[PDB]
């Protein structure tokens, strides 16, 4: 069936000239919502959440691992550095790291967190102990942000990236302290207020990763505690097809509040 959510967010779609895949869970029934739920898109910086929370899995076991010093060094920075930059001949810890990853979108933390997970599959590897079956990182920042049409690497699916990302931050895949730690994490984003969230009532509290690449690619993903209601988990991927395509966050905003107005 085709039901009128997913006709309005075929609507969007056509219109923005793009594919646009979206995955909702109310977690107040548990049911989902989804537009090319299964179709894969290209991750992006969306994909910081897999590694952060694959490290605090590793710090359940490790009291310290969050404290410990990593050093930076000049030839670590790559393209978008915002906080590693200031600490280059100096250490950071992994705490640091994931907190700049995930609220600054720093993509020389990310690589710290990939090489502490052993390399991209370590990624993979997480995802899969938690139950996704679908995700996976192939490479390293920059890389892999190219999102060509067509390319799996560093894939996944709305359906699947909205299962994990309940998981992560309401259900059990992480111990309540590391749950807690990327929940308060992913609340404190600074990149967030033009995507999901602008589409979404002002009252309600969102929580989300942002990412962004070639082929215009522009994605959030989103745990959103409304008023009034259990949270919700919330995935917008859209993807173009010119390589050189301007960012689209304003689509996001459009699919996020079409799921808002279905509920
Ligand atoms: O930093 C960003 N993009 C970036 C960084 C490094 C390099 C290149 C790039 N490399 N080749 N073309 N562009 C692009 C970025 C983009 C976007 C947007 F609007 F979605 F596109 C939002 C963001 N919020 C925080 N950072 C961003
Ligand atoms: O790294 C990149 N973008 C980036 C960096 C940091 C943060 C964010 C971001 N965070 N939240 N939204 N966007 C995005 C990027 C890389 C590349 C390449 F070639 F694969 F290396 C091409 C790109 N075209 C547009 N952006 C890119």
């Amino acid at each position: 069936q085709t039901s009128a959510v997913q006709q309005k967010l075929a609507a969007l779609e056509k219109s923005s000239g793009g594919r646009l895949g979206v995955a909702l869970i109310d977690t107040a029934d548990n049911t989902q919502v989804l537009y090319r739920g299964d179709e894969r898109f290209p991750m992006c910086s969306t994909s910081k959440v897999m590694a952060a929370a694959a490290v605090l899995k590793q710090s359940e076991t490790q009291k310290q691992l969050l404290n410990q010093p990593v050093e930076i060094k000049p030839a670590d920075l790559v393209n978008y550095n915002p906080i590693a930059e200031k600490h280059v001949n100096g250490t950071m810890t992994l705490a640091e790291l994931s907190a700049a990853a995930l609220q600054y979108s720093d993509n020389t933390a990310m690589n710290k967190l990939i090489a502490q997970l052993g390399g991209p599959g370590g990624v993979t590897a997480f995802a899969r102990a938690i139950g996704d079956e679908t995700f996976r990182l192939d490479r390293t920042e920059p890389t892999l942000n190219t999102a060509i049409p067509g390319d799996p690497r560093d894939t996944t699916t709305p359906r699947a990236m909205a299962q994990t990302l309940r998981q992560l931050t309401l259900g059990h895949a992480l111990g309540e302290t590391q749950r807690a730690q990327l929940v308060t994490w992913l609340k404190g984003n600074t990149t967030g207020a033009a995507s999901i969230r602008a589409g979404l009532p002002t009252s309600w509290t969102v929580g989300d990763k942002t990412g962004s690449g070639d082929y215009g690619t522009t994605n959030d993903i989103a745990v959103i505690w409304p008023q009034g209601r259990a949270p919700l988990v919330l995935v917008t991927y859209f993807t173009q097809p010119q390589q050189n395509a301007e960012s689209r966050r304003d689509v996001l905003a459009s699919a996020a509040r079409i799921i808002a107005e279905g509920l």
